[PDB]
């Protein structure tokens, strides 16, 4: 194998499970409740369009403008505060490195916003490649992002292994060329989407280790 590639958000840390906190913040700053049965269906929306809805929803009386400003504050008190590495992922970055094997990431988060993240966890350092998602036209879907990270390492498809945890991660990385694609769950059940996008198994953070013990 000549490099081993991860996404960022859900693989190496998660920060889904934060954005409830994050939002009930918001809206505790406002002198307002927050449910999480809210939070559950605003979720299930882009955060572009789910700002202005929760705003709404909560009956705050300020401009979007200054809304989303709360919110970007908010996330970056709670993301500091409580996010933290998926346990294992370290040593699997390691790992890799210990094999003299090339290691990437890549994210839809644009540059700046992912790299104050990793820099936090102090996981940069691994990496020999990142791209990002701002530094490509069309994102996952689409197979550009993987074909990035091909082209900057320097490697055919067919000698990477990835760690992916959504579908449109699979689908991309898998219109790229790449085969040996894993998908990263975190409950008792979910990942039947990233098999049928073509995952060839599925894993906890903690089990990406074993595996690449087992393929490099």
């Amino acid at each position: 194998m000549e490099a081993v590639i991860f996404d960022m958000d859900g693989v190496l840390m998660d920060t889904e499970p934060l954005y409830f906190e994050a939002y009930r913040r918001v809206a505790e700053s406002y002198g307002k409740p927050y449910t999480e049965d809210l939070h559950r269906r605003i979720m299930g929306v882009p955060e572009r369009e789910g700002l202005p809805i929760l705003m709404e929803a909560l009956e705050i009386k300020d401009s979007l403008e200054n809304f989303k400003k709360r919110v970007h504050e908010e996330k970056k008190r709670v993301f500091s505060e409580l996010l933290k590495e998926n346990p294992g992922v370290r040593e699997a970055l390691e790992f890799v490195k210990s094999k003299r094997i090339k290691l990437a990431l890549a994210t839809s988060t644009p540059q700046r916003e992912a790299l104050e993240r990793l820099r936090r966890l102090d996981l940069e350092k691994y990496f020999d490649v990142m791209v990002f998602g701002d530094q490509v036209k069309n994102g996952k879907p689409d197979p550009e992002i993987y074909l990035l990270v091909l082209e900057r390492l320097n490697v055919v498809p067919e000698k990477v292994v990835v760690f992916e945890d959504s579908k449109s991660g699979v689908e991309a990385a898998k219109s790229a060329g790449i085969e040996r694609i894993y998908g990263v769950v975190h409950s008792l059940n979910d990942g039947k989407a990233l098999l049928e996008a073509g995952a060839v198994a599925l894993v906890k953070p903690e089990e990406i280790l074993n595996v690449l013990k087992e393929v490099l």
